[PDB]
């Protein structure tokens, strides 16, 4: 069963936070709608153990879960049940990617990432506006699904958490992975970096690469039809310096690996891995994208281009790759 | 279960058992206890801000003590962690009447009862005898079963809690009950007591009013012979000032007349030649009262037995 053991106390005290969290909103009414109070909620809990489980877990902690109740309600906007998302990030631990440092839960549904005090500010400067947006959208978007949010305190170390979706298959690998801006020079990734087995990849490498996008017509007009909406929503809240993830999936690169070791091959699950296209059925090779945007919490009072510019240069940039 | 009540205390005792129990499913049952398991303990100190601002108080604390040590007494006793936690927060407890207070689960299989830091630290010094003589007797015995004790703090107030399993039954109603301990000294239910629906009746009303407890030549042994292995332990820890309390269920007054032993664990029925159809529940109660406040130990637990013997 389940101990919430790790070499990393912090991810002791994550895990046994989402546990705490899940089961005390099971004690909680649905509301028929989020009110103001809401977006600056939180619910604090000291556990001081003396004794008592002194191996599996830190005996002295603190956990602070931001406004439950609107997280609760993203959760639910974004088609993901509590019990679900509390099995995702409590059965097994996070798993490190080894300031760069994410976590994946152990199924890969969801990123898990450490952000400042003046991110948790921004987040809240920003929560009402995000809340309604995703309302209006029905939760189509390609905007970080942000899920739940989190101060930790254990070891006299204080750490403040984020959980979001993974733009990537749960299941299917990813070979090849870009970070994507525009209009920064020597935007590239480093000797160090591509030496690492799937590195994060910018700008310069996906021209300098050749890299295309093989999708049909209507996709490529759904998905910067959504693009565009979801970058001017940025540019109104005055954020800029996010990013374009890409992964792409090669079905034939990973069924050569398994053969060395019911969903057909290149099929994924769209309630799950949300951020799927299929490539056209020209595409030079079998391949799956999965594409989102990361990294949003940038504020411009924090060559300094303004949002409306950042958002006009990005959107011209995935448009003239695809 | 938004563990809802008018008292908070109350909210907080439910919130509490409930965190409790589903804490230890996070934790290994030990092979076996040790010394350390008998000082342990957990605290959490709730701060909430404009959340769940409704069912619950926003600030609290709960403490549980020596939480592997009243697990394992739990099953000793025969009695899981999920029922337990379902008996203590599906429902609020219900208060008995309004020192004399107690509270009974809403199923009516457990007592919940205010208790001093001086009871807490007597608890503490009998735990482990008292954990080793549950062992010894296999969870056979007529002393009170100790399955939970909790400190909670709420709005300024801090009390401290112990749940015990009720000696009378969950379902067949007492309609008599005395708190008997052969105090040759005066011991007589109050006019007020008395004008109550079921008056708790002392030794002196029991003689005065003939009462009878007409049980088999095998029950009563097996009972006495029980009674008399916990008496000489509770006089070995120099406890004293416990009674034995007695419930009389009246079958005629109605398959009726029977219960389950497993969860009515205290019941015991009359002799056939009986001549009224009852049902008895006798266990022994209150016993945290040592001698070094200051008739000693032996002596109450002689004079203890003697009455019981006496009566049947
Ligand atoms: C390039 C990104 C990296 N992986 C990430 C990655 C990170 N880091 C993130 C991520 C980035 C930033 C933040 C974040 C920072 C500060 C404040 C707030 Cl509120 C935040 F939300 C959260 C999550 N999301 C991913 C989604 N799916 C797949 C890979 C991902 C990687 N190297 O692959
Ligand atoms: C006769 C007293 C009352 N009923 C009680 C009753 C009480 N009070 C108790 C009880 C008494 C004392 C304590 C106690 C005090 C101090 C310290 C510690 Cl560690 C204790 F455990 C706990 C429980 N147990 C009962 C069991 N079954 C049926 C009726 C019961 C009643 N009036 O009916």
């Amino acid at each position: 069963n389940l101990y919430f053991q790790s070499m990393d106390p912090l991810l002791s005290v994550l895990m046994w936070g989402v546990n705490h969290s899940i089961n005390e909103l099971s004690h909680v009414q649905i509301p028929v709608m989020l009110m103001p109070d809401d977006f600056k909620a939180y619910s604090k809990i000291k556990v001081d153990n003396h004794l008592f489980n002194k191996e599996n877990m830190p005996s002295h902690f603190k956990f602070k879960e931001y406004c439950p109740m609107v997280f609760r309600n993203l959760r639910e906007r974004f088609g993901i049940d509590d019990q679900d998302f509390q099995n995702s990030l409590t059965r097994s631990a996070p798993l490190p990617n080894d300031g760069a440092r994410f976590h994946t839960s152990y199924d890969k549904r969801y990123i898990i990432k450490t952000i400042t005090s003046e991110d948790v500010a921004e987040m809240h400067n920003i929560l009402k506006k995000y809340h309604q947006y995703i309302v209006e959208c029905h939760g189509i978007t390609l905007l970080p699904q942000f899920l739940g949010m989190y101060r930790l305190n254990v070891d006299g170390v204080e750490i403040y958490v984020i959980v979001t979706r993974n733009v990537f298959s749960h299941r299917l690998s990813v070979y090849r992975k870009y970070d994507l801006k525009g209009s920064t020079v020597a935007r590239e990734a480093s000797d160090k970096e591509k030496a690492k087995e799937l590195p994060t990849l910018k700008d310069n490498d996906f021209i300098n690469e050749g890299q295309k996008i093989y999708i049909d017509d209507n996709n490529k007009k759904v998905f910067l039809e959504k693009l565009k909406k979801d970058v001017e929503f940025l540019a109104q809240l005055k954020l800029m310096d996010y990013s374009l993830l890409v992964g792409i999936h090669d079905v034939e690169r990973a069924e050569q690996e398994e053969v060395e070791c019911p969903l057909a091959p290149g099929e994924f699950d769209p309630n799950i891995d949300v951020y799927g296209i299929k490539c056209h059925e020209n595409s030079p090779r079998k391949e799956v994208y999965f594409m989102a945007i990361i990294d949003i919490l940038t504020h411009y009072d924090a060559s300094t281009v303004n949002p409306e510019q950042y958002s006009k240069r990005f959107l011209d940039f995935i448009g003239h790759i695809l």
